């Protein structure tokens, strides 16, 4: 099975290549792709040394790509490449809101996986994680309303932006005022109720995301979602306190023996034993921890939990993923 | 006009005389009073030092008194330093629920004060900048459901839990294992969701106190409220996510309108400027910024906002702005 592996030397690409060689994905050839920037590095996989070639203008020769370099690219060479007959998985945003695609997380739609015509589209970050315990919920108890504020990581902001914190937050310490340049803002010590692109009705892109997706991912256009997406001083893991209103009764206790059964879903909650989830904890596992499922007072029928997930694992984790199902 | 402070020494104590020293106060005495544990200590004020007092076990002698030196003191001599003939005003989770003690915040129940009996408790800090927005927004359109997911920072754990966020960052940036003491866990680089003790019902005793508190400052026992608190490596600022469902129709333009009218709160939000709350800047203000105002897709008339307050202040300030009425 040769797999090329589009993007290489990002944070995605290189958990790429980890995951992928956790995972024993049984490959048969190994190609890495960079776009000229990267056109003479190396990379490492099986503790073997790889080259990284620059993208060439002309579809060749894999079985499987997974592209993790930007929708620039993407939206540019998706079609090319499944022509040549490569099974297209891209974590980028430049399929995924399009009607041909299927948006799949494994614990979910895998069943989409195979409504493919040549390209599948990974969800977003926010997304997958909050599926990975929202989709049991939903299941079980039919939501229809969810109210998320999110506590993002900087590696969201890709792997310039995680060292940036470490350096920022370094000189902070030492007095001299903090070179913002990879976000927004300076995010030393710091939140910034500001992750993508704001829209016409004052959602940010990322926020706007947490729906469109849901929407697609779970096919149902009728669950209320709302979300406030908010960077924080973290390095690799993804926050976000969730709220949900449900059709059925809740009760903390069955959402939990239910919750302790989805696969990838550590369900971590013990209030007594100061037991909840964490990105001290979250970030590197391949599971999501889920925590303080609480009874919700703000709906009549509703729930507040809390959710960590490792935010380049839930790129990677769930793109390497979907091809060992692809198989299936 | 004597005035005192008990808990001189202590983080909140240091914001009191200070803010005291800055809206130039009409006091006369300039008793500070702490603990044995500092029995030995001289503050700075108006450019002379005042030394620091143990706290006396024969409650006299002033007219009024800025407590602020924990729930087990001043449970013990509110009562005692109140017969004196003293005013306490009282920072502290210990008299706020009691049936004949005022819970105030100037801008929303100032006549509250004129119907004391020696004891004003001065609310949580997550809900006194809370209060600053709600309000208006509530005595407008009116609240009837609240969701805030906190983004609470080490300000409000204490002093020494400000000063070892820096030196377990710097320590962790440095590759060594953050020990944490002053948190439940180590904070560097992490969110911990839990703030103070865990009730039954599945919350923090934090997240019951954002609500019991502004059922009472609010006169409104009515608006099914819900907290999510969680403490942020932020230094001194506390930010909140917020999302209230109103009855009348609301409008974000509309609300938008009421607040920059609405006192000691400041409106900031300008998507296209990148221009939000943020800890960074508003930590040192006396005003409450409130932005990221949006029609919220959750419910049908609702409203999304981001809220940051300077918690050290909206201990103090709110403190000594209670006095100032208390005069008028």
């Amino acid at each position: 099975m040769r797999v090329a592996v589009v993007g290489a030397t990002g944070a995605v690409g290189r958990e790429i290549l980890k995951v992928l060689e956790a995972r024993n994905f049984p490959l048969s050839e190994l190609r890495l792709y960079a776009s000229p920037r990267s056109a003479g590095v190396r990379l490492a996989f099986r503790g073997e040394e790889i080259p990284v070639e620059p993208l060439p203008e002309g579809p060749l020769p894999v079985d499987l790509v997974l592209a993790s370099a930007g929708g620039g690219i993407s939206r540019a060479k998706a079609l090319v490449w499944a022509e040549g007959g490569a099974l297209v998985v891209d974590n980028s945003s430049a399929w995924r809101y399009e009607p041909w695609v299927p948006l799949v997380v494994p614990e979910v739609n895998r069943e989409k996986i195979f409504q493919h015509r040549g390209i599948i589209a990974n969800p977003n970050c926010t997304t997958a994680i909050l599926a990975m315990a929202l989709w049991p919920l939903h299941r079980a108890f039919q939501a229809k309303r969810v109210i998320v504020a999110t506590y993002q990581a900087a590696s969201g902001a890709g792997a310039k932006a995680m060292e940036e914190l470490l350096t920022e937050t370094h000189r902070f310490l030492h007095g001299e005022a903090p070179k913002a340049e990879a976000f927004a803002h300076p995010l030393p010590f710091n939140v910034i109720p500001h992750i993508d692109a704001f829209q016409e009705n004052g959602y940010t892109r990322e926020e706007m995301k947490v729906v469109w997706e849901t929407h697609k991912i779970f096919g149902d256009d009728t669950i209320r979602i709302s979300a406030t997406a908010v960077r924080v001083p973290t390095l690799r893991a993804h926050a976000e306190a969730v709220s949900v209103e449900f059709a059925r009764p809740v009760t903390p206790e069955a959402a939990r023996e239910v919750l302790k059964e989805a696969p990838g879903v550590e369900v971590v909650d013990e209030p007594e034993a100061k037991r909840y989830p964490m990105p001290l904890t979250a970030s590197g596992k391949w599971d999501v921890e889920v925590g303080r499922i609480r009874k919700s007072l703000a709906f009549e029928n509703g729930l507040d939990f809390f959710v960590v997930g490792d935010q380049l694992l839930k790129g990677a984790a769930l793109n390497a993923v979907q091809i060992a199902e692809e198989w299936l």
